[PDB]
């Protein structure tokens, strides 16, 4: 399977991230994206390829433009109201506020943001557009006939909302492939999230859709990030009802039960009848995950990619999460194993 | 006029502020307090008490009662959990989120925060405690019949919503003597709130209330703190219909506009028919203030004080913000001086 990879994901490679009340190197820095391609590589699937560059027609379809605009330009007007610091919101748009859009920088990055541990650096809009196209890129291979494709998008994306950046996600991928898919052709696509993260941005996009389906299995929002999505309760809403699928789960989650989740999606999927399913691949679920509290072995990613391409529909890998180790890379080349094998 | 001030304001003494993508020490800092209380003193305001300590009855009435229980264990989780700075929420309950109350602290204080740049630090609990019964000490002062007092709170009040802390803010300083002037036998009670930026916190408390107006003169929500509140045309709703008056005004506001804005408000509270005034009272509307974009002089305090008690109602004076410079004190004096004038 081609392998779609920008060297432009290092035009992102901010200097802080608020974690514990601390300004720390992010967990999200470029070197993911150089243990993971090297990785893949290692495990044979050494077909490489830049993305050709693209525009907003896409984007624009599942992303706000005055979200898009604001993410354009927040870094440059940011520095040029003083401030020292990289761009952090503060101020946020929480219960019983005006739904009123802010016209300064402090007011618009919390109005376009849900998480305020993601810090927007120089180069961050250029990075998550050369994402996006690696998404779009990887989506196109699936509409011509190809039944797997990985794309290594960084930034990642499934935090990233209609109109909102968090979760080190800015442009949601996963969201723009989908889009992508259907502009070419397909009536109905599924994204399935393996990330031990809820995707609450994806979630956000396509809730009030009935052309996606969504499933995500993650760390119960009762105690894990987003901490405000991802409940079994959420189902769908007005055009999207009955397309989302929510499988939260508890602190120390093994295959063993994890698996019956993934079972279950792809149940679920089937019976929606997806054309094709991108799969926003974490790899965070590893039992050495630094911020994430399943329970998942090297060895279990390569069941996982088996029994996703079982569905016997075509399959775009999306990259999402997974840090602090070198065997993130290691995981995700077993779930393509298990794809290709 | 009788000034009520704890010593325990300073187990409020954090390390840290998030501002301008930095962690710097905090604006909001036990200095303010010892200048303003050498300022009273000064221009002759020298009869200085301590508050009797208060538990929760009054408060119970103006916060939500999860809020005061988070608020009170809120550093110990924090620790346990840890983490290795103060406690900074990062993720927030924003746009098309789950009403559902997390149970973990990284969740919670997100839920129960408005505004990342205030952390919780040991002893804050403490301090706000000692704050609140200042400001009821004040509120019992005018019950009994004075027609002034000066409750010299800190950490300040006037951002801390029904259930969000935020903008430095922890109890609701104002909010909780309107209600024991209310539980004293007042039926009809008045906030006035002159610091420059708006008091979302307060108006979120009493804005489907009918026994408290609410008035706010202020930086415009559109491009000033706390970004999110503080519009024209936010007037009440329920029983609390056309109890909120919000006066937003632009950058360089001097005297002789702002002023019309006060004679307004003093007009809107006449009509309204409180018994008392509580004037929520923050001088970051100078001309020299750090943060702000308002332009009055020290003599306009004076004026400001002077007009204030002329509505021939009386007033509790509650210390809200005013940064940086050594003026503070001078200006909060000078309120002082026109209301006892
Ligand atoms: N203490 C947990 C901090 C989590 N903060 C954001 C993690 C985002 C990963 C996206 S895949
Ligand atoms: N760049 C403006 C930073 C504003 N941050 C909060 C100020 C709170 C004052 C309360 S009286
Ligand atoms: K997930
Ligand atoms: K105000
Ligand atoms: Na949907
Ligand atoms: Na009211
Ligand atoms: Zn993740
Ligand atoms: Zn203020």
């Amino acid at each position: 399977m081609r392998v779609i990879f920008s060297e432009d994901h290092k035009l992102r490679n901010a200097k802080t991230e608020l974690y514990g009340g601390e300004l720390v190197p992010p967990f999200e820095a470029p070197f993911r994206a150089e243990w993971i391609l090297a990785a893949v590589k290692e495990a044979g699937f050494d077909d490489v390829v830049a993305p050709a560059r693209h525009g907003l027609e896409t984007v624009l379809k599942v992303h706000d433009a005055g979200y898009l605009n604001f993410l354009e330009t927040a870094w440059d007007r940011w520095k040029a109201a003083g401030y020292k610091g990289e761009a952090i919101a503060t101020s946020f748009p929480v219960r019983r506020t005006s739904p009123r859009i802010p016209t300064d920088i402090e007011g618009q990055i919390g109005y376009y943001c849900n998480a305020a541990e993601t810090a927007i650096s120089p180069g961050t809009w250029e990075a998550a557009l050369s994402s996006m196209a690696s998404a779009i890129d990887g989506a196109d291979l699936i509409a011509a006939g190809h039944k797997a494709a990985f794309s290594l998008c960084r930034p990642p994306g499934h935090h990233a909302g209609i109109d909102m950046f968090g979760g080190y996600c800015f442009i949601n991928n996963a969201a723009v492939a989908a889009q992508r898919l259907l502009d070419k052709g397909a009536k109905k696509i599924a994204i399935l999230d393996v990330d031990f993260h809820h995707g609450n941005g994806t979630q956000d996009i396509f809730y009030e859709r009935g052309d996606v389906f969504f499933a995500s299995l993650h760390g119960d929002p009762a105690e894990a990030f987003p901490h405000f999505l991802g409940y079994a309760e959420e189902t769908g809403k007005g055009a999207g009802a009955g397309t989302t699928a929510n499988y939260p789960m508890g602190r120390g989650t093994p295959y063993s039960v994890w698996g019956e989740a993934l079972t279950d999606s792809l149940k679920r999927i089937a019976a929606f009848g997806a054309e094709a399913i991108v799969v926003s691949l974490g790899v965070d679920t590893f039992e050495q995950d630094p911020i994430s509290f399943f329970k998942l072995t090297s060895p279990d990613y390569i069941t996982m990619g088996r029994t996703i391409a079982a569905s016997g529909v075509p399959l775009l890998v999306v990259m999402e999460g997974g840090y602090g180790v070198p065997e993130i890379g290691l995981n995700v080349a077993n779930v393509l194993k298990g794809v290709a094998g």
